[PDB]
């Protein structure tokens, strides 16, 4: 029910804006000063500009370093987001993860959908769900996922707590 | 803290799942089988294919009413989301709305950032906060916004409860 850092950043639907008290709506309660994310009326920084810095609500990330929708975001020198220019990752990009947790085809490509995700998925939100640890020649998760006692990669109290074997384990 | 039908339709950040519980995380637990929003296993459907249904978290509804990213997604024949060609609104439309509370720029496209919602905008998470009601020649918010006993267009208890002067009003 709260969003931002009272929701642990959990985002709105809907573009709608999380307001500094954690809650979702709009109008300029929610969208101007103390907004968290989703449409707030001061873009937030992103990439470059602003330390790697990803933007919430999946907004594209404008060449200077701003978020936002259409051309001036997604387009020409957008630094991240779901960009108007194919995402380079893989193998076949000095093993560069997308962000977002966004799958990487087979074809070194970013994207989620079947054809990003599905078999030959590289790094990213695969569905392949592939074996790691002991149970897998002791192969290690992507992303940094953990790899719960199961012999299973995510992310989750399930996955990297207790008998959490590798990756981002709490424990 | 929750997401989906038991976070009131929140979103996990970073395109996380969110379970059939209504928890966010990565993996089979959360994205597999009941996945509510996020990077499902099973891309959600959309647009013409299930009703006008939207995707959650900005996702582009592909040609085929698939919800994703990339080319095969936000590419030719995009039904929404943050499509790669610029998408149509506003007087020069016959009135559209942009999809997501996206601002209607002056020149009658959708996107987010000031060059879209900032002076001239027209319909959307409009920034401009131009007075609705009453004291306002009785002028009434776009996208069924409350209009707020204050003279204000938003969404939340603040704007849609009592002395809502119109739109959404739940009261
Ligand atoms: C697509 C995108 O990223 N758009 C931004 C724009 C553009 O970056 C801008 O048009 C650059 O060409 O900037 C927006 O914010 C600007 C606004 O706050 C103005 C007001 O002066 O400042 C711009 O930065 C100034 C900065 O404030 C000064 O400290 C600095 O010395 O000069 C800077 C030069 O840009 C902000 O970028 C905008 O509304 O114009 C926000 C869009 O999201
Ligand atoms: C970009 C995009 O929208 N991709 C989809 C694809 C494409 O729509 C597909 O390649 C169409 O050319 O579909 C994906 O799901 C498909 C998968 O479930 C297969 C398995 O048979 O069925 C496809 O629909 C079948 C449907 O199940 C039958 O009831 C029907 O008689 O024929 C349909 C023909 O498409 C699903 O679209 C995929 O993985 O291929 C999902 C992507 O997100």
């Amino acid at each position: 029910q709260r969003c931002g850092e009272q929701g642990s950043n959990m985002e709105c639907p809907n573009n709608l804006c999380c307001s500094q008290y954690g809650y979702c709506g709009m109008g300029g309660d929610y969208c101007g000063k103390g907004c968290q994310n989703g449409a707030c009326w001061t873009s937030k920084r992103c990439g470059s500009q602003a330390g790697g810095a990803t933007c919430p609500n999946n907004h594209c990330c404008s060449q200077y370093g701003h978020c936002g929708f259409g051309a001036e975001y997604c387009g020409a020198g957008c630094q991240g987001g779901p960009c108007r220019a194919d995402i380079k990752c893989g193998s076949q990009s000095g093993g560069k993860l997308c962000p977002n947790n966004l799958c990487c085809s087979q074809w070194g490509f970013c994207g989620l959908g079947s054809e990003f995700c599905g078999g030959g998925c590289q790094s990213g939100a695969c569905s392949t769900d592939k074996p790691c640890g002991k149970d897998a020649g002791g192969r290690v998760c992507t992303n940094n996922y953990c790899c719960s006692k199961w012999g299973s990669c995510g992310i989750g109290p399930g996955y990297c707590g207790a008998g959490c074997q590798s990756g981002g384990c709490d424990a």
